[PDB]
């Protein structure tokens, strides 16, 4: 998160970071008791090696109470994720086991009504990314508040030149912005989960370049499938 | 709504008012494009007339722009719902069509993870119920901030001695409080449908007889089937 702050302790209990060989590789959002939402490009750049979910954290090297580690059993993915779809996809983690919730673990509602949030809302972007273009990675987790941009507007030959589609949707990346690392993590609008960060190799903080999120009510009856 | 406040306009686009023959009757909270949840008694056991509930309403008698009526095609209570009990008070009414979605009416997620909410948790509550002991009724939409009881003080024998169920809960009701005509509607923690405002005569106001709401984490399966 670039242009972020530091996030209230456990404040976000659906919050996981997905990690491979003990590091953080990116973000991810509970959603069920033993299922994380996270994107599938993450998967792939996944080195070689034990991917986990931390659940429960805060900060990445403090021992914490709360902090669980959990092993994937398997990554689901949607209908039509092919070799050119996979910057913008999904990915669902089943965990070793159902997670233990309490005050600093607990799922998040998702969307499901497919309706587009409006222009302007402030909606919250939370992660362990890149917190300057330098490449510093915070320790403890950071977030953001971001208005969502109409996809017009992002759609615009100086912008994302139309290749936003009807289950993408972009926010504004002034300076605030999400980035490197924070991929697969949520955007949270109301208290509602409403999209997954999925910012690819994308350049951050730059405002021609809008962040892009896939929009989960677009996704809501294959992700009703798979937890069901 | 007791104790409480005028609603800033339309700020609940979910917000439903189920009427009987032209007035107001129950509380309810729009949960999809055609259907909306409510309180099973507080329909049942009416006098017969006309059933249609009222969408992205203030005000109960001036017009507004994002005003609509819609009739009901069926409604389906909970299987469970009996005369001599205030469990599983429930009711889902399909609309004659698919809500017109917008600013000012728009469904609201609910929780599906079964879990109950932290006591001491602020929630809101809102409905077109009964604002004094005397029996009077607002024009306008009201809402009180409730702090979210444990279940062990709420079933104490000077509380509600037994009652409350693993699938209702409680919120605190000194001098602020749900009340008559408030049946059915939302009880919001967080952004996300906790609890429907449960049926039952009470007295309202009263800080040893807490406010019971019916928990929706607990029926989200049934939910799920007869929205399917």
């Amino acid at each position: 998160i670039l242009g972020g702050r530091e996030a209230e302790a456990h404040a976000r209990p659906y919050m996981a970071s997905v990690q491979l060989n003990g590091a953080h590789l990116c973000g991810g959002v509970l959603v069920a008791e033993q299922w994380v939402l996270s994107a599938a490009h993450c998967l792939e750049d996944a080195a070689d090696g034990k991917v986990q979910v931390l659940l429960g954290a805060h900060s990445l090297s403090q021992p914490e109470p709360s902090k669980r580690l959990y092993d994937v059993l398997r990554a689901v993915p949607h209908p039509d994720s092919q070799p050119d779809t996979i910057d913008h996809d999904l990915l669902l983690l089943q965990l070793s086991e159902k997670a233990t919730l309490g005050p600093a673990v607990r799922p998040l509602p998702w969307q499901r009504v497919d309706r587009d949030v409006a222009p302007g809302t402030l909606c919250d972007v939370a992660g362990w990314g890149i917190v300057n273009h330098a490449g510093r990675r915070p320790d403890s987790l950071q977030h953001v508040l971001l208005p969502v941009l109409d996809r017009a507007t992002c759609n615009r030959r100086t912008h994302h030149d139309g290749a936003i589609t009807e289950r993408l949707m972009c926010a504004e990346s002034n300076r605030r912005d999400s980035c490197k690392g924070d991929s697969g993590g949520p955007l949270v609008c109301g208290g509602v989960l409403e999209g997954v960060v999925t910012s690819g190799s994308r350049v951050c903080g730059n405002r021609k370049k809008p962040g892009i999120y896939t929009r989960v009510a677009s996704y809501a009856a294959w992700i009703d499938s798979v937890l069901a």
